């Protein structure tokens, strides 16, 4: 049972990977690439949740570039794009440091390590791993979108900004 | 709770308005535009099931065109596409008679007047009818995509068109379609 | 069970095709041809409540003039007529829009979409829509009559007329 | 809560006075009189089953003359009227007897002296008799019409005629009637 | 179970055909012939009751005749004499008014139509009816007498004198 | 809570004074002028019951004349009479023996000393004894009059044997007896 | 189950034959003949309690010949004998009347008609009469002696006067 | 609650990536790198069972090779060396193929990706991750050793090889060894 | 189960043997090597925990040697060495005068003699005493290391002094 | 609660302390100073079953003498001595080996280190240990007597002796004993 | 289930034939050899105890002798003896008055009539009889000795002083 148009989004409080080019962090100490992100810190957003099953899994090139284009189509938008899956923070940045086309990522990369955000969305499936699914919450923390697919059916970033854009208008 | 990826889609008996030119079929008695379809119709098929809240509502004329210029490349893929909401069957004849953009739809339209499928998918609504929702759902009659939105966003029947291909042919790139 | 004389009629809140002529209203957006009606509408009249199955479904032409003729007749005698289907409002809408014969009546149809209403009234069946039910209610919200018909008899609108009056005295 | 459409009428089994002259019957037996009329009697036949509260009651004379220049049309259509009150076949044989308009009534008069039917019905009410209703059970023991009205609103018997000929007939009109 | 001796009579409230020459009494409604009669309604007196199972079964002219001549006997012993069936009023009126014997019948008769005294009392029957029972009650309200006959026995209201007599001494 | 019209009798099993002339009983054993009367005793016969609250009471020398000018014509109606109290067998023997009026009493009478018939009977009072009670049984138990009394009104003996009568013979009318 | 030594002997009221020669006895109603007899009627008092089972079976005229020698030896001793059967206040009267040895008895015989204190005090059997048992209470409601016997086996009344002159020493 | 000494080593059925050089294996399908470990695939074999909580974490460079100049004084003990976390297999790959101290370690890493097995054996922390913990396991699948450790204190291998030596031989001293 | 990374180490109070020379204790009465140990006694420091299964087992001469030398570095590092099995003080005190390598041992011994220690830590095993486990418990109660052995592995000193080091950092 | 006269002895299974002088075992192996003693071992004889609290502690030098004059008187009686503590075999062991008083001690020391028996006997006190009890049980495992003192009052075991004497003589007198 | 070492000795009030020459007691009632003893009666002193079976049963000459001698032993050690068995007093009476062994018995003999200390001790055996069982009893009410043999095994009274000394020092 997915979450569903109307429901609440669930409450979160997950250690990430911050967004953006990695290499343009300093360095004082590990901890530096990492931040807190919970669910009461964009007050007045949108939020544009991307779950996925696994780190280090194939993600098409065009996918990738796709999220820098339109990085600034999202933001005009008052729209924060957030990644989860069940990868630890660590998972999530050796995958954004080894991979070039994840390198420059602009968005945060949530570790749900203890599953409860999967879970309590209802992504959390048979393998013990969320679906690829995407949700779009309203600044009333109200899904308005949901999509989720099987196997390794490919991310269409640019429908998902065009229902962002039909929702607000 | 909407059904989700891996679910047993649920069973049905419905009334539906038959696809195809209205004005074709011969007017020998009134029923000749309706039949009972089961979730057994269709053996080894994917189903492709769209619900809508209500007949007579502003539908964009060119997501018509799309499940009718599509229409065929689903079938192609050994899908079959049926539409759900909660109208009578007379409704879904009315509204395939009278608007034009309709007049040629190549499929069958459910008539959901018990609710009772929209309410085993997860579907029905606080208003009492079916969200906008798509299913995929493959031979086994398990669901691989569902998707719904809010409100009076229009449908990119391309789009599940293509998920359905991806499903079919393990294509991982968005952007390798047409 | 149907509700009989004595019962309470249920309260109810519903979404409606406003009556008459629907050309001859303005158009400045879609709502404008509905409204609401509720139970507490016309405190101090007799209502004349008409279920029907669905809507685009064979009507008497002669059934539906005699609306229009008789419609002083039940005025005169403080009398509010409502029809009620399970159909939706645009369905209402649709069907009084293109028989040329509905385009002039004068009452409002109540969309019973939830089906909350013909379930209370006992009239809700096992197709899952509202039989063929008249009931007249007084001004205390109490049953005074109630006829329901299997299939296709069509209603004598004179008749329910008649016992309106002789009710009234 | 009255039964409904669909509904299977109750069982029975009430003493009745016999229709027809009441001064043509032999009156070698007080017991000549009456019968007792189960719910099995009329094998076949549409039942039209009118209830009312008490007799002595004031009844329109033009409504007693109906149900007797219609009984015909009644039987003509496999329909067996019956009525029904809560008062004993005694009352009922008193009324018939001095009443002049009901000296010739010719369908039987069923006591329902415990109750029984008018409480199975729905009919009985919160004064203890039946309230005013009439039914039309189809052969199969099935209601296919139940009208009710409060107070002295008196009956139009050619109206309920009118509805047993359109269930048997699929007449869709009630100005066709006639 | 029927009451018995020792036993509060049940309280009661019933509609009922007043007593005494229908034909001498005016007529400006039929509400004229009818009262409402409770057991509260003649403080200090006694009451000799009288059930039987229906209205228009033969009863004796001499029974009948008993009743008109033992008036006076009942009254100066401060005894209200009432009877009761499960008939209507109106059958009560009927009798009464079309059988020569029952026209000047001086005491009232009530109706005992949802059938509640008779089943308090312990009177009705398998056949659904008031047994043919008769009470004396006291002015505690207290049973001193009870007769139940079985079938088509004749009463013998001389002797339910004689017991009242005899009671009061 | 009397038992009415169409309840059986209860059964019973009682030492009895045995009816007649004590004087005329040979005197060879005490328990000569004592039997068991169970309620099978009387196979085809009415049975005429009546209680009475304690022996040694004042009788109307009438009534007990009555209960011996009129034993005959209860046994020409196939009828038992049967007298019960609460008082042991030797207080109804010291009551027949030196009681006048009761020297030829010609039924038995019931010693109920456990209460049981009293009780069962509905008759048993607040004091302790049996209320002034009559009870007409028919061949099959089942009692068809009882009659109860306040206090020390006496009972009209005559009265039973009419109702007795009646219940035999379909008479309808009071004075049509003697 | 008897009550023994030790044991509460039951409270009790009930009616009484009085006790004394009967024609000595005026006579102006019935109930002169007759007395209310209660647990709290001689305080201070030794009570001597004889049960038999029923009034007029055969006694020792030997037997009340010791109770009329012995009956200034019992009240010299502070105890006020008191019979006790179920048989009615007429029964013990009627026995006493016309039985010449018992013409004479000088103490009260209680009624115990509702057998309530033949049951309290454990001597009703299963004929469903009192036993013939001596019981012997002293001031403070104390059975200080009981005595139960089967059948007709003779009381010896000057071994129950023996036995509460020992109790008293 | 760790499981301890005497204690049945819980079932399990993980994916893992394989042991050795990722390089030697000849890429034709993905799943070369990985199979399914069930705790039945060693009979006979000591199962010394490493949790660690992420991968991807520091770990000092000297236990890595220790792990890899020890493992075969492991294999000429019976015993099987398998690493555990909660890590996917796909992480598990990605860090012994970039992570040159790795490239060559030769036993399986499996994953537990359900948490079901550091569930079960009570190693599973209130992070949601594996303890740092060890476990030796005799070949009746019985725990002889368990250690954990808090933080990032790294792990002695040439201590727990010792354990294991004197699990089989019966040395009673740690000054024996090496 | 055993006691594990976070959870807290059970309170006790029992009897231990002193640590250290016990022929260089003066000797006014028996309880003069004895004392009470309680878990409330070094507030601030880490506990090094060694549980046994039985006294007068085989140890390593190079075992009870380590304890010497390394004396000082568990000190320094203010950590409490103690020893705990279900013996009895008096065999404590007994192994320890008895056998020349354990004369010296610096550290106290602990008698869990109605074995609730070993009981609430998880260490009581299967014969009834404590299996061979060392714990490293901090100044909040908290265990950070533990460590269990089968049969009669040899404790290793200088790795249980390693991972202290480690946890202090 | 002590178990008393008349009760079933528990039964029991224990590592035992062999009697004797444990100088003359040749030392094959450790276990040979052990044996497991059962409560079916000794079938025939009576028990005298000796519980302490702790070995190590003070017994008076002539109560051990006593143990080994007398140990012959009970033998010659069928008796079978065993002593009881919870601690282990070992401390048996080297309370047997080094007190000089206990190194001939002639009979078996069980280990009741589970603290089964002492609980079972009603024997173990607040502090965890076995009261000063003895026992005496006849060969169908029932208890002929039970003595317990608290604190260190020392056993007379020629009293024990002397009772144990009793009971299978029928001797009444302490006095005619020695 | 007997009290052992610990128990708290149970309280009791019983009936005592006292102690000493009874021929030495002036004899002015039967009450006089008796007396009432409870456990409250000797604050401060020890109580030794003794229960046996069956009064009038075989006891050695020497065993009695020894209470003779002995009896200044237990007093300068503030203890009091007590026998116990379940024989009335008047049985221990008359086993001290006819045995010339007896005739001297120093401590009082306590009836353990309705059973109740000899059950709350746990000597009440399957005879219904006290067990030959002895107790001493220190000042708090606490059991430090239990003796309990079955048969006819006699009673060492020296051994008995013996342990009271030994607990005492």
């Amino acid at each position: 049972p997915l979450l569903t148009i109307g429901d609440q989004f669930p409450a979160y409080q997950l250690t990430a990977l911050i967004g953006g080019d990695l290499s343009k962090v300093d360095a004082k100490q590990p901890g530096d690439y990492f931040t807190t992100i919970t669910s009461d810190e964009h007050p007045g957003k949108w939020r544009v949740v991307f779950f996925w099953p696994k780190d280090f899994t194939f993600v098409c090139p065009t996918e990738i570039a796709a999220f820098s284009k339109l990085n600034d189509e999202f933001e005009d938008r008052d729209a924060q794009i957030l990644g989860v899956s069940i990868d630890s923070e660590f998972a999530h940045f050796q995958w954004r440091a080894q991979h070039n086309d994840l390198k420059t990522l602009p968005f945060p990369m949530l570790s749900d390590i203890k599953r409860e955000l999967s879970q309590a969305a209802g992504v959390l499936n048979a393998d013990g791993v969320a679906d690829r699914v995407t949700f779009i919450v309203d600044p009333n923390n109200e899904i308005q979108f949901v999509s989720a697919t099987a196997g390794s059916v490919g991310r269409n970033v640019d429908e998902v900004l065009r229902v962002l854009d039909a929702l607000q208008s």
